[PDB]
């Protein structure tokens, strides 16, 4: 009868390929053992892709959270990096009006009472190169370059006008080709949602004229209607545009 029950004989379930007995190893909270070295190694790697997500510090075998006290040097930095997502994205549910979702207020259901946990899952969080701190890159592998994940703040090729309440905390910009938010910035120059930047090679090469106009998908999609997906008002697809506070942006 197949079982995950460990034995000592066990191989780490992070490494795989050498025995639990090989190499110093740890028993976490959890009660699963693992290799000192690989658990430190996982926590030093973090998550794969450039959105910021926190499944890497699951249990290989429970999935519960890594946890043990000689892995608090590297536990510590990843908490606070947590909560600060988890606070910001909360702040832009809340902002949006959307803490009361039927996802949230429904007993029984998965974030049923957790909408930080809801607005979590539904954003995608991303850390700026050049500040360091976590920005949002719209609703939700490592070929990615970490320096072209740049916060609106730190990419102002429009010198955006302020925030009076936010200053530029959550200034944010559309992807140039898309009716989406940006995600990369570059060339020093040009922001991208993820999907534009994948293709990103077509998407410079499209003549400007024949670039989908508002409302427009990505990777040159004409949506239909005349609703903008960023309920804003924008130049012409083609153009750089700040969309201001991405948390005032929804009321003003
Ligand atoms: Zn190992
Ligand atoms: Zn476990
Ligand atoms: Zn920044
Ligand atoms: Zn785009
Ligand atoms: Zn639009
Ligand atoms: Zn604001």
């Amino acid at each position: 009868a197949t079982s995950l029950k460990q034995d000592a004989d066990d191989m780490c379930m992070i490494c795989f390929t050498e025995a639990l007995s090989a190499a110093p190893a740890i028993q976490l909270d959890c009660s699963h053992i693992f290799h000192l070295q690989c658990c430190r190694r996982v926590l030093e790697n973090r998550w794969l892709g450039p959105r910021i997500t926190f499944g890497f510090i699951s249990c290989p075998i429970c999935k519960n959270k890594i946890n043990h006290i000689v892995l608090k040097d590297l536990l510590d930095p990843i908490k606070e990096l947590y909560e600060d997502v988890r606070r910001k994205a909360l702040m832009r549910l809340e902002y949006e009006g959307l803490h009361k979702s039927e996802a949230i207020t429904t007993p029984g259901v998965r974030f049923y009472n957790d909408p930080a946990g809801y607005a979590m899952n539904r954003y995608a969080y991303y850390v700026c190169y050049k500040c360091r701190k976590a920005y949002f890159g719209g609703e939700a592998g490592d070929d990615y370059d970490p320096r072209e994940l740049i916060c609106g703040a730190c990419s102002d090729v429009s010198r955006a006008q302020m925030c009076p309440k936010h200053g530029t905390d959550f200034l944010e910009y559309k992807c140039r080709y898309c009716c989406s938010v940006a995600v990369f910035f570059c060339f020093g120059t040009t922001h991208f949602c993820n999907a534009c930047h994948d293709d990103f090679q077509r998407m410079t090469s499209i003549p400007k004229e024949e670039l989908p106009h508002c409302p427009a998908g990505p990777k040159g999609k004409q949506l239909e209607g005349t609703e903008c997906p960023l309920h804003v008002v924008h130049p012409p697809t083609g153009e750089e545009f700040a969309l201001g506070c991405g948390v005032c942006r929804n009321a003003h």
